[PDB]
RNA sequence: GCGUGAGCCCGGGUCGAACGGCCUCUAGUGCAGAUCUUGGUGGUAGUAGCAAAUACUUCAAUGAGAACUUGAAGGACCGAAG
């Protein structure tokens, strides 16, 4: 179980999609700030896409925290997962994607010994 | 799943030989436009159309397949500045 923490509030779950990326396939959905002189999104017309702002920033107490209350730490081996020995209530280990199956099993066993949560343990 | 965001990480599939994090150093380093360059691909669309030069028809053979292959017969044109 994670450390006691204030409830996690996101202030927003949507992704801030790029303007007209829904209409043009040459445009990736990744956010781009519209620099056009006449742009309605830039000028903040009612009923349009919202632009990201620092006001959407998450609470400093719960930033980078997954819903279980843990912060993800990427591990590539057993020695990496052993760095979380003193942090099993604040940090959860995420096994790197390019780790072989046997090394994944070793990391999972060591994390079970240490009491460290693994976010992608099932395989 | 994380980040306000650019982005980052993971699960599954495909795949087959290299690759990444951190601190510095470096630059031919970030694209929707430029009637931009090269290449590829659409709707239009099975659409416009394939209509000058009189014209083809019967039987048989060949052949998987015959109006525009061939034989025979008929009907026609060029009509000696052909
Ligand atoms: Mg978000
Ligand atoms: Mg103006
Ligand atoms: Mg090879
Ligand atoms: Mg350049
Ligand atoms: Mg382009
Ligand atoms: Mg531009
Ligand atoms: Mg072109
Ligand atoms: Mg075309
Ligand atoms: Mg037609
Ligand atoms: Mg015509
Ligand atoms: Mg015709
Ligand atoms: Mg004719
Ligand atoms: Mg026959
Ligand atoms: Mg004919
Ligand atoms: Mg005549
Ligand atoms: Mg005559
Ligand atoms: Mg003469």
């Amino acid at each position: 179980a994670a450390k006691k923490h204030v409830p996690i509030v996101k202030k927003r779950t949507k992704r801030f999609m790029r303007h007209q990326s829904d209409r043009f396939k040459c445009l990736d959905s990744a956010w781009r700030k519209p620099k056009g002189i006449d742009n309605r999104v830039r000028r903040r017309f009612k009923g349009n896409l919202a632009m990201p702002s620092i006001g959407y920033g998450s609470n400093k107490k719960t930033k980078h925290m997954m819903p279980s209350g843990h912060k993800a730490f990427l591990v590539h081996n057993v020695k990496d997962v052993e760095l979380l020995l003193m942090h099993n209530r604040t940090y959860a280990a995420e096994i790197a994607h390019n780790v072989s199956s046997r090394k994944r099993i070793d990391i999972i066993t060591r994390a079970k010994q240490l009491g460290v949560k693994v976010t992608n343990a099932k395989a």
